[PDB]
């Protein structure tokens, strides 16, 4: 007794997102910007895997985003095949001022191709677009790469908020439209 509150399962409209990319590209700062609207100049390298839950509204419906942050440093990784296979969508992050991080994208895509399902949603993010001064990866170059791999592409800055919400909502929409 007494009043029924109609409820569904714990995992109803819970979308699982995975952030992958080289160390230093800004995966953790992107997540912190999106979830807390906060930022740090500090480079505190992520150990293993961790998640945050961000609740958003899409087309008048509330969906929970379970976003997994990952170690970019190999010596700190715990990520296992199931993390790829258990994700609805994967965001690959590079740093537009770091050619090596962008070269690493092909290898990250091959990790997804190895361990994720053929149908996993993908999004390419070139971070640190606030560093216009230090850009080494041209938009048109990354865009052509993304196009050839049939995935959307956004440039972002965790520092000044540019496209951050858009990146995560883009992926959320990709999963919801699925
Ligand atoms: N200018 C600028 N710096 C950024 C941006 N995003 C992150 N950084 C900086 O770049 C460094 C690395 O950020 P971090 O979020 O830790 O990257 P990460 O990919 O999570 N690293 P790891 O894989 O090792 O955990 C930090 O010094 C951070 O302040 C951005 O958009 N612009
Ligand atoms: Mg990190």
């Amino acid at each position: 007794h007494g009043s029924l509150v109609p409820r569904g399962s714990e995992y109803d409209y819970l979308f699982k997102l995975l952030l992958i990319g080289n160390s230093g590209v800004g995966k953790s700062c992107l997540l912190l910007r999106f979830s807390d609207d906060t930022y740090t100049n500090d480079y505190i390298s992520t150990i293993g895997v961790d998640f945050k839950i961000k609740t958003v509204e899409l087309d008048g419906k509330t969906v929970k985003l379970q976003i997994w942050d990952t170690a970019g440093q190999e010596r700190f990784r715990t990520i296992t095949s199931s993390y790829y296979r258990g994700s609805h969508g994967i965001i690959i992050v590079y740093d537009v001022t770091d050619q090596e991080s962008f070269n690493g994208v092909k290898m990250w895509l091959q990790e997804i191709d190895r361990y994720a399902t053929s149908t996993v949603l993908k999004l390419l993010v070139g971070n640190k677009c606030d560093l216009k001064d230090k850009r080494v990866v041209e938009y048109d170059v990354a865009k052509e790469f993304a196009d050839a791999n049939k995935m959307p592409f956004l440039e972002t800055s965790a520092l000044d908020s540019t496209n951050v919400e858009d990146a995560f909502l883009t992926m959320a929409r990709q999963i919801k439209e699925s």
